[PDB]
């Protein structure tokens, strides 16, 4: 019974966090066996920032210019070298705290936890999805940048995303752990243009199922309709459109309550064009859509972690 | 930039969950040193529930009626007691994480993270407050008991909740960790009263300030308001009156904004009279008022734990 916006457990990210400092910047870093992954710029100062050589400043820098710490430890540079956008520094001890992980690349409208750190040291996890645009909207301080996105599949620790930059407009950007940004960004501190941020239809409906399953049923209505109509009406109001793939991955929603996708799409057709009256839907008064299907399913049946 | 609703890192928790079972009934323990702490009503089956008589109950279990588990390791009980309503289980091994920790029993309006587990296992992490009526709004499925709330002050865990119930109108309630109960319900499945559900003002205005301090800036007005004068109007809309404590407490937040708390709360009553005519509030169409002062000033400066 409730529902909320849950987070994965930190537990196995927190015990990889460090701090890396580099001259005068300081940022936190991914320690994963013997390799500490971070942000490039930490190479820069404050004025590098406006159009930084990464090439040519990085040249001017030796192993022992990195200083890694991990609490009161002190690790030791033994290699450094830049992929994309990411700087790995080979250290000489594995991290004994290192789970089961592996690196992926998300797709607009996934969700994931960011565990928000500053100085090495956690300072609070949330739950966010990327957005179409492939921003996100977080809460970054100067000094975060290196905290990391991740979900917990199984035992094993998937990380996805790492803070770089604050967009001017104070939306953040950053990379997967191979370097490669999300979307048309560039680690540089210039005036970047962000797309339209649309919404994600099929987590609105995962939500909407989220809420019938938690006994907010208000919405519903026995009209129908089909892909098309309401496509037609999601564009209009800035919706992703919705595709058969996205009906399908709402297919186990719709078998445990009983409502067919189409008689859903028709009732969120209804709220687009006449508005929440003033009711709210899972004590929202706005459609929320940072809830994948995936997500309903594990929280309405209680998935755990090891 | 940006503003979320963040949760402690869980971390030190989960290191603490144990799973519970005393014949066929299943929930979860916190290990803390060489003592397992749970809800009474492990001993109950769903039977038992509608009326237990908890002493004449326990007298018929011994030490090795409780299997408790951390993990694939299997813990000895070698005493057991009933404080209040949560029993405690002596064991033979101490639990090598025991973080420094302490009991606190907190007030209504205060916020802290939930380690949301099933059969001893972490699954998510949210925030929530206490709300003026003893209750909470979580995410509870059947056999959830026994999941632990915590603050993290310093390098220290305050553990404040523990869950027991989920009542008819699917709210929660639970106790502190010395076994009293939040507000006047008992651990029986019984149709119990809850109070009306107060908006916590002080909330509302630390979260107006977190507004202003990142850019959302429409709702302010130069209008001016008495303590008094706003009161009135706040009983009308069920929020908890404004006491001069509380004027204290904005204190910080005041000083870092330069805008008075009685301008706040004059700004606050206008939007309680008038609505929010459709706009919204850190993207928000609802007044939020699960963000203390202290966690406005905490996730707005960079409050980091270790």
């Amino acid at each position: 019974s409730g529902f909320r916006k849950m987070a994965f457990p930190s537990g196995k990210v927190e015990g990889c966090m460090v701090q890396v400092t580099c001259g005068t910047t300081t940022l936190n870093g991914l320690w994963l066996d013997d390799v500490v992954y971070c942000p490039r710029h930490v190479i820069c100062t404050s004025e590098d920032m406006f159009n930084p050589n990464y090439e040519d400043l990085l040249i001017r820098k030796s192993n022992h210019n990195f200083l890694v710490q991990a609490g009161n430890v002190q690790l030791r540079v033994i290699g450094h070298s830049m992929q994309n956008c990411v700087l790995k520094l080979k250290v000489d001890t594995a991290n004994p705290k290192t789970p089961k992980y592996k690196f992926v690349r998300i797709q607009p409208g996934q969700t994931f936890s960011v565990l928000a750190c500053y100085n090495g040291s956690p300072s609070g996890v949330y739950q966010c999805a990327m957005r179409p645009n492939f921003t996100i909207k977080g809460s970054f301080l100067n000094g975060s940048c290196g905290s990391v996105g991740f979900n917990i599949d199984y035992d094993c620790v998937s990380f996805c995303y790492m803070h770089h930059m604050v967009l001017p407009t104070g939306v953040h950007a950053g990379t997967d752990l191979e370097g490669n940004f999300y979307g048309p960004f560039v680690d540089r501190q210039t005036a970047q243009a962000a797309g339209t941020d649309t919404t994600i239809t099929v987590n609105v409906l995962a939500w909407l199922y989220a809420a019938v399953i938690n006994g907010d049923r208000w919405f519903l209505n026995r009209f129908t309709t089909t892909l098309n109509d309401f496509n037609l009406v999601a564009m209009k109001y800035n919706y992703e459109p919705l595709t058969q793939d996205h009906v399908d991955i709402l297919g186990p929603l719709s078998a445990q309550t009983g409502i067919a996708v189409l008689d859903m799409c028709a009732s969120l057709k209804e709220l687009l064009q006449n508005g929440m009256n003033g009711r709210t839907i899972l004590g929202s008064a706005l459609l929320e859509d940072e809830f994948t299907p995936f997500d309903v399913v594990r929280q309405c049946s209680g998935v755990t972690f090891q």
